[PDB]
C-alpha cells in the first residue's frame, strides 16, 4: 500500500516518570542502556508545567521499538533516585483489552 502518515507508530509509551525528567533524561536513559533514541516528548501542563508522569518516544521504525522494548520493558531504569522500574508500553494501550 501507499506510504500515507505515521505519527506515534514507530515510538512508545513511557510512564512513571518523575517530575525532574526531561528530554534530556530520558534520552539519557535509553542512552545508558546502550538504546538510541530517536527523539522524547514531555507532557507537561500549560499552567503548572509539571509533567504528566509519561512522555513518548520515537524510533526508526516498529521493528527496533519493539526488541528495543522487551530489552528493557521490567529491567531497572538506570538515573532513577533512588530507583525505578523501565515503564514501558505499545503506544496503542488504549484500553485494558486491546492486548
Amino acid at each position: 500500500g501507499s506510504s500515507g502518515s505515521s505519527g506515534m507508530a514507530a515510538s512508545l509509551w513511557m510512564g512513571d516518570l518523575e517530575p525532574y525528567m526531561d528530554e534530556n533524561f530520558i534520552s539519557r536513559a535509553f542512552a545508558t542502556m546502550g538504546e538510541t533514541v530517536m527523539s522524547v516528548k514531555i507532557i507537561r501542563n500549560r499552567l503548572t508545567g509539571i509533567p504528566a508522569g509519561y512522555c513518548f518516544v520515537e524510533f526508526a521504525d516498529l521493528a527496533t521499538a519493539e526488541k528495543c522494548l522487551h530489552k528493557i520493558n521490567g529491567k531497572p531504569l538506570p538515573g532513577a533516585t533512588p530507583a525505578k522500574r523501565f515503564k514501558l508500553n505499545y503506544a496503542t494501550y488504549s484500553g485494558p483489552s486491546s492486548g
